[PDB]
């Protein structure tokens, strides 16, 4: 009986083998763009993904993960709120059933279609086991995808995700260069929260773009057609692996613009 996204295993029962779902710093949270505080101190954020190596793409039961090689000083995140360099490990979706669904941050309520994480952990800490243990350990660069025109730089991702199915499947996925999922702008808003998964360690400094990326119907209805179960097991479509806004609490969201 492990947690995942149901009724009886869903974001409402893990504060039971995760108590720290009831944290001072818990993600994702409703950003009120009305109440987000200008900062003219945040810097532009330097996103350096031109050397990005990927290695392979994962279905780990509750998304699917593109893995890159993060034993060098490659694709790196700095600036924005950061402190130091933060490298780039995978990147994941979280999405719905329907359009009208499947962001984890909202924008006063509004929910996207689906949001990309890119993960990244500061290099001071050495790894990425590590840096979870630490309140500055992660910086999660947030995208959300409204359904529209095509993301190009997307396909690539799409088509191979008839080979990873199934829970524990992966796939060979060289050379994907995630520049081709980036806005146009890199304006932001930032605040500290946590995992939104279990184990839901308040280690993250979140980075949600303002801008939304645009993906077609066909290229979200291809994440929808995965599956949380095994080969071989009765089959439970991946869709709505998304956690519900969460209290604020004693925090402020900045934003880097306006
Ligand atoms: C990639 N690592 C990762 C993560 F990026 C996030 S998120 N959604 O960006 O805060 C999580 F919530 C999260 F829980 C993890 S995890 O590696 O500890 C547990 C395993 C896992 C892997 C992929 C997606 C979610 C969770
Ligand atoms: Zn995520």
């Amino acid at each position: 009986h492990h947690w995942g996204y149901g009724k009886h295993n869903g974001p409402e029962h893990w504060h039971k083998d995760f108590p720290i779902a009831k944290g001072e710093r818990q993600s994702p949270v409703d950003i009120d763009t009305h109440t987000a505080k200008y900062d003219p101190s945040l810097k532009p954020l330097s996103v350096s993904y031109d050397q990005a190596t990927s290695l392979r793409i994962l279905n780990n039961g509750h998304a699917f993960n593109v893995e890159f090689d993060d034993s060098q000083d490659k694709a790196v995140l700095k600036g924005g709120p950061l402190d130091g360099t933060y490298r780039l490990i995978q990147f994941h979706f979280h999405w719905g059933s329907l359009d009208g669904q499947g962001s984890e941050h909202t924008v006063d309520k509004k929910k996207y279609a689906a949001e990309l994480h890119l993960v990244h952990w500061n290099t001071k800490y050495g790894d990425f086991g590590k840096a979870v243990q630490q309140p500055d350990g992660l910086a999660v660069l947030g995208i959300f995808l409204k359904v529209g025109s095509a993301k190009p730089g997307l396909q690539k991702v799409v088509d191979v995700l008839d080979s990873i199915k199934t829970k524990g499947k992966s796939a060979d996925f060289t050379n994907f260069d995630p520049r081709g999922l980036l806005p146009e702008s890199l304006d932001y808003w930032t605040y500290p929260g946590s995992l939104t998964t279990p184990p839901l360690l308040e280690c993250v400094t979140w980075i949600v773009l303002k801008e939304p990326i645009s993906v077609s119907s066909e290229q979200v209805l291809k994440f929808r057609k995965l599956n949380f179960n095994g080969e071989g097991e009765p089959e439970e479509l991946m869709v709505d692996n998304w956690r519900p806004a969460q209290p604020l609490k004693n925090r402020q969201i900045k934003a880097s613009f306006k």
